[PDB]
């Protein structure tokens, strides 16, 4: 990663093994949860693209969504090169290919991220890597939304996680709950507790409604 | 974070895996436990409220909580602007990091005078945790009564760790709660704390029926 | 808590996870065995108010214990206020409640902590906080001295290490070894060893005695 | 490794311990998995050639493998050598770390210009590793086939991990390996691959046969 | 401990939770074998009496040891005192760390010239842990005889410990020692033993017996 | 150890507890293979001769092994004392005692380290160490090269493994592999891999050899 020292001027580290293990372990437990992705960000802060592909490449399973993963990063490489077509001792302009770190070296990755002004490679890399992951985390989501419906003895509160966990991974984000999904979360409870949640009436608070099952 | 660097001077470093995995361990193994919340205050010192939306995103379960959570940092959100018409002024999705930039959330964090909007980010998710621990709590301390068997000591810890649920707080003890653990207590002890009379202490309480 | 940089000024640092976790698993562990004190006191070295209340109120258990622990606060932070009646830009005088965290602010804690002279309030804290630590440890303390009986082929060091951790716990304190205790330790041994140790006549030390009682 | 202290100058330090039980349990955990190598890469990060060798040797197991990346280290010696008739120049043995001390690496490395004697090395070992994860890698793509009842991703997963360890390397996808899985598929999956036509990417296909 | 920190000047640091949960888990693990002195001195690097202190107030059991431990200081400090009639001067008890803060402490360790209260305390602690170690020695040299089916290695480690742990010391091996080694091997090695005749080495008589 | 700190200048540090641990789980772990020796370079770097006595004495098994490593170091101290026969505020001269740290203070240790020119007496000792290891790792080999043959049914690379294996133990080194090793290996090989390894012919690479039982 690029940090500032003490001195307080921006210079390369080793990226840590703690970091690393931590990144290999969340893939490793929680697969494409739609939780790997802010894990995903925070274990990525300061990256050079170097940084980013030894996070990825270091992946050992998983080798369908990292091809997907690819798909995604090509894409937007390109994208970037279309967008932006082409003094002594300054950088030339960093390539599509030069931001995934494909055709750019360490040395170019750092001068890029401390020129004046800055290219953030690392942030513009990042940004491609959490597109193809959000798209894996929606192609593994293994139960469509209209699939979740509260068992007959399942508690209210474990079925209203099983939903928004649902929402989460069908739209990659937790910006989900809305009077449409409050609807839906009604129309697919078990008759009991149906019932009780009609009868509340409309822009009933998921509190009220938690708090309504819960008996 | 925004911490000072052994040359003193104010500076964000990048969240730690450390600190991350202790936060989303304190979640997996202690649920909304009331003792969650000092957990989250200490894991989130100096937190910029990027760092704060880290530290909730990584949570994988509790999908029910997490828009309870929401709500109120909306509802807190919704207030701040109400009560606010180099830097432009936070906005309350300032605040909350979703229309803000770290650039600004450490700009604001480290102005002259600072506004510390990590800390008030802090404050509004503090409030959200405090209304999930009293959901979650799962027993009235209306039915919290010592066993026949019970040593008094264990039914002491339920008492009091029931009321720092029901009331996501530690500043339960007061006359009037005496006056419950007393009632609550089975015969040999309720006789024994009677005999006590009225102002015992609960080292006193505690003494008299071990 | 409150240290000195590389620059050697006093400055505020965030607690860290590692001694959070520490002093967590110690509790776990421990219980209120009298080691806890030892540990509580070189885990909260250089703690601010803030820091010694973030490691009491991070225990989910033992809330009899923990409440016991605030009448004891409440109980010195009044005797503060009894025997401390009450510039620009230096700190009012620290009340009770002040010490104990409840209604100061860390910038006021680190502003006692580094004023000229400072007023440590981390560490009056923490003496109260002990104050109460030692009292749980004698009420929690499971066996009298006088029920620590050798018993009849438990062997005389297991018994010598019962007896002391039992007089450190009624003491919440390791110094009660003297003449009386030594008496108290052969009147309380097995018939075999008791002889043994009696023949050995007065001033026998414990590394005598238990040399005596080894075979 | 050769680092960059916090007054940012260039200097030595001893190997840590936690890089160097890293490494060591990576080999034990993945053998020779593709995956050690950029494993490999992350670890020796600022290495000096004896920071590399100390990496190496402490491996216990796979002493087979160790002499074949021996073989290629000195494959790649020679040609060094061969192509280079303050610092005496680098012979092959000094960036291989067997003739030259740490003072002359650590010399080489901070002149200027710096001669890279560590990443040079690094190079070599990484060739090595390349060649004995494709001699390790055990199945064929000839005989990666869908299970009748196998999830296609699960099939996917397979095709991609072997493609990988037979060419060490994930630059593995195209024309014609879209053909072999579309022809390694079942009958089932295989007949659905067929009626998306021809260039349908991986993402397509995945979705089809789900 | 005192230490020099990144600028080259000593000053005082809490004693960290990775030292401390080494001295415990070192004292939970060994007990009193001998090799928990040399552990002892390593993590007790740099210590104020205070540290010191800590280091043995954070064990649990072994409260008999404890208390001999401080009969052993007791008598180190009282000699002190007899031999020793800005800074006040030291007496035994503020050595030891208990008439003395920690202010003391480390005025006295960083004084010109530097009186190490510190290192004369921990030399005292390890003349009572020696004590202690030797008590506990369960087994005699005079008891450790190579069973008739023991390998003479398995039979050299035995002996060794026990040499060790009944001096409290690794400074065991001479000529009469070597003598006791013969004497106490089985028949068929020792046969072989005394064929090699006076002065044989450690090597030669362990590769005689393999 | 001694290192550099962040002004540039030599300075002592205490051994770290992760450190001791990683040196005694090493011990625990690995006994006396010959990976051992090289896993004691790297945690002993820096190391004053203090410290490399920590780390043998911390050691609490194998005291076969650590009395045969003292008598290495005891020849190493005399030889050295034999080819070192002997202004104000410079160091005294080292004998062999000092080196190994027995004569020696930790204050010396360091004066000689960090002396101009440096009598670096850390490097010196673990040079003497390592001869020691390298003694006990070829003394605890348990099977001569003689009996390493292959298995009827045991796969080649699990051979290979163990022929490398035993002579890097043999000769605590790794410069094992020549044309002679390369007939031994053969001659050893089971009677259907070796019918195969000869039809190779002479000069086959170790990769050829091992493609070629692979089947």
């Amino acid at each position: 990663p690029v940090v500032r020292n003490a001195q307080g001027q921006l210079t390369h580290n080793c990226i840590s093994p703690r970091t690393l293990n931590a990144w290999v372990k969340a893939v490793e437990e929680k697969a494409f949860n739609p939780e790997v992705i802010p894990m995903f960000m925070a274990l990525s802060c300061g990256a050079t693209p170097q940084d980013l592909n030894t996070m990825l490449n270091t992946i050992g399973g998983h080798q369908a969504a990292m091809q997907i993963l690819k798909e995604v990063i090509n894409d937007e490489a390109a994208e970037w090169d279309r967008t932006h077509p082409t003094a002594p001792g300054q950088m030339r302009e960093p390539r599509g290919s030069d931001i995934a770190g494909t055709t750019s070296s360490l040395e170019e990755q750092v001068g890029w991220m401390t020129a004046n002004p800055p290219i953030p490679v690392g942030d513009i890399y990042r940004r491609w890597i959490v597109l193809g992951l959000n798209k894996i985390v929606k192609m593994y989501s293994p139960v469509s939304i209209l699939d979740i419906k509260q068992g007959p003895k399942e508690p209210f509160r474990d079925y209203v996680d099983r939903f928004y966990k649902t929402l989460r991974a069908e739209q990659a984000s937790q910006d989900v709950k809305n009077a449409a999904t409050d609807t839906l979360l009604i129309q697919n409870a078990n008759p009991d507790c149906k019932n009780i949640l009609r009868a509340l009436g409309p822009g009933a608070t998921l509190e009220e409604m938690m708090t309504a099952c819960q008996g």
